[PDB]
């Protein structure tokens, strides 16, 4: 039972098919079309079923030419509404009918941001794109929004003929709009079944450069260059997590640079992995991000989580793949020093939720829970310590990556639970059975806090960012001086940024510690968000007034929730900048992603 969805469950019917024909009209901010789903009965006699949708208008549903009778219940939240259409003829099992739905969508669509000219990179076109996970695509249109079931697709979308449109599908070709020779139509076909949360749309003046055999990178011209560099590891990967995971199914693996506002890292739209501009820090260094969205084209987009209760299994196992194609890369000590850094985020994690925290619990039950509101690093961290501890347990890498394989060769086109993830397991495992029950399942899988067992981690590349956030720790003032620019001479942008979440997770530290960090150090001057992330939350925890405008200025410059929602936070917490904090909220609220607003908003306990 998918308790995040409204819509009829997998066991009644199931939409195999959308043809998706709209036109995106930046004037009204809406898009306008016709959702046809062919819709599988799984029962017999079946003679309605239920959609869902959220702030759409529906002006018509028509079946076999005729219009039919359908009504919207009543908003449930963030659920949005659920939609009953009445079917003309009862349907036996496995008849298949088309439903054609016509839709519009609202400006506030949960789905959607809209940037205006002025919010792009180039100021004379607007942009469009959307964000589906969790549960937005019925904020788009009329769907079964749940990854238990999983369809194919086509669309035609007609756009402004300045601009270009791009979707999680192979490009079928464009033509004039008929209708309309101010505008364009583009064709997309997506033939490998993929969930729902996995359609995505961008609309905007993008162009394209090729950066490997099957992989153009997309974004506003004036960030092309240096996308194409950042990213220029991208076909090595994939022919590494080719081999960790099976043949890519996909066709294409192209690249999307989206403006600043996207609220996510990456996002593992099938033959078009969104990004953020964040990644650009000019060195390749944040390309562990591509790895992850890479590794996703196996776990998440062809074995998917049955439920949102599930997260774990799509996130645990990309981030598990993920350490592998960085450990093929650059080495089994690095693959080590990014586990025991993601066991580092699942302290923290813990901590803000606090240890007995229902959100900290590998398995989570949604049940009257915006997934929005519970996303964390848990699923991501305490999923991939399970799939570590488990591969110590089990006889190392190259035994559990067989498993892997197995396992995505098994599910692959399903939905699974964690049930059926450890049922395969015990099966792969059964000459280990002895082992496998020395786990600890029950707190694993279904206690919060902390994991019960702690993997073993190599600590060559740690040890000296221990070392030196442990010296600025213990410094007392007449100590500060010993500082010096030197310190950070052998140290990689990595261990630079894990000696301050070291640093980090004892602060606040006194403020002249911080001043002469930056005496030193001139961590003002460095770009790489990820860095420039964590010095900014350690100068305003320890309460450094001067770092409140750069603080503020990286909360709004871009929205990577990542950065916006604690930056945000810390600059709440500290009564110096609280108030320009609610401030710099209210005034940038409207034009901020509609999600990221949200929780931004309920962080800082305004309205
Ligand atoms: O609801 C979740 C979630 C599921 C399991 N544990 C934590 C969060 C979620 C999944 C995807 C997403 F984009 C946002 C939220
Ligand atoms: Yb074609
Ligand atoms: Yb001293
Ligand atoms: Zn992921």
């Amino acid at each position: 039972v998918d308790t995040c969805s409204l819509a009829s469950p997998a066991s009644v019917c199931r939409t195999k098919h959308l043809h998706l024909r709209c036109s995106v009209d930046f004037t009204r901010r809406t898009l306008t079309g016709t959702a046809a789903l062919t819709v599988q009965s799984q029962e017999d006699n079946l003679r309605s079923l239920v959609l869902d949708t959220k702030d759409l208008t529906i002006e018509k549903v028509v079946i076999n030419g005729q219009e039919v009778k359908y009504a919207l219940g009543e908003r449930q939240s963030y659920k949005g509404s659920p939609m009953e259409i009445s079917l003309p003829i009862a349907l036996s099992k496995n008849q298949e009918i088309v439903i054609e739905i016509s839709f519009e969508t609202s400006p506030k669509s949960s789905a959607l941001q809209w940037l205006t000219p002025e919010q792009t990179s180039g100021k004379e076109h607007p942009y469009l794109f959307s964000q589906c996970q969790a549960i937005h695509c019925r904020a788009i249109l009329p769907c079964q929004d749940t990854p238990s079931v999983k369809l194919t697709y086509t669309a035609e979308v007609s756009v402004p003929k300045e601009l270009v449109a791009l979707m999680s599908a192979i490009r079928d070709g464009e033509t004039p709009d008929p209708e309309d020779p101010s505008r364009k139509i583009y064709k997309f076909i997506q033939k490998v079944p993929i969930p729902c949360y996995l359609i995505a749309l961008v609309v905007g003046a993008l162009e394209s450069r090729q950066i490997g055999p099957r992989t153009l990178v997309w974004s506003e011209k004036e960030q092309v260059e240096k996308s194409a560099y950042e990213f220029s590891e991208t076909e090595s990967m994939l022919k590494i997590a080719e081999d960790l995971g099976g043949p890519y199914v996909w066709g294409q693996y192209d690249l999307l640079v989206l403006p600043p506002s996207f609220p996510y890292g990456g996002m593992e739209n099938p033959c078009l992995t969104f990004v953020t501009p964040t990644l650009l820090a000019g060195d390749k260094s944040l390309s562990n991000v591509i790895a992850h969205e890479i590794s996703h084209s196996w776990t998440g987009n062809l074995v998917t989580n049955k439920t949102w209760d599930h997260f774990w299994l799509n996130e645990g196992h990309t981030v598990y793949l993920e350490r592998h194609i960085c450990g093929r890369l650059f080495g089994e000590k690095f693959r080590h020093f990014n586990a025991l850094g993601g066991w580092g985020e699942l302290q923290n994690s813990v901590k803000t939720f606090g240890e007995t925290h229902p959100f900290t619990k590998l398995v989570v039950d949604l049940t009257d829970i915006d997934p929005d509101v519970a996303y964390s690093s848990v699923p991501y961290e305490k999923g991939f310590a399970l799939l570590f501890y488990l591969e110590q347990l089990l006889g190392g890498p190259e035994i559990f990556l067989g498993f892997l394989k197995a396992y995505v060769e098994k599910f692959s086109y399903k939905s699974i639970t964690t049930d059926d993830w450890k049922d395969f397991l015990y099966s792969y495992f059964k000459d280990k059975v002895d082992v496998l029950n020395q786990v600890d399942w029950n707190a694993w899988l279904y206690s919060p806090g902390l994991p019960p067992i702690k993997p073993n981690y190599d600590m060559t590349l740690t040890n000296a960012c221990i070392a030196l956030s442990q010296r600025w720790i213990t410094a007392k003032e007449d100590d500060l001086n010993s500082f010096n620019a030197t310190d950070l001479k052998d140290l990689s942008s990595h261990q630079l940024n894990e000696f301050l979440a070291q640093t980090l997770q004892r602060a606040p530290l006194p403020l002249g510690h911080i001043k002469r960090m930056q005496e030193v150090y001139n961590f003002n001057a460095i770009n790489n968000s990820e860095i420039r992330f964590r010095w900014l939350r350690l100068c305003i925890q320890s309460k450094w007034e001067d770092a409140i405008p750069l603080a503020l200025k990286m909360a709004t410059e871009q929205g990577r929730m990542k950065f916006t929602r604690p930056l945000f936070k810390d600059l709440a917490a500290f009564d110096k900048s609280h108030d320009q904090a609610v401030r710099t909220y209210q005034e940038h609220k409207a034009s901020m992603h509609p999600v990221t607003a949200m929780l931004v908003g309920k962080d800082l306990k305004v309205d």
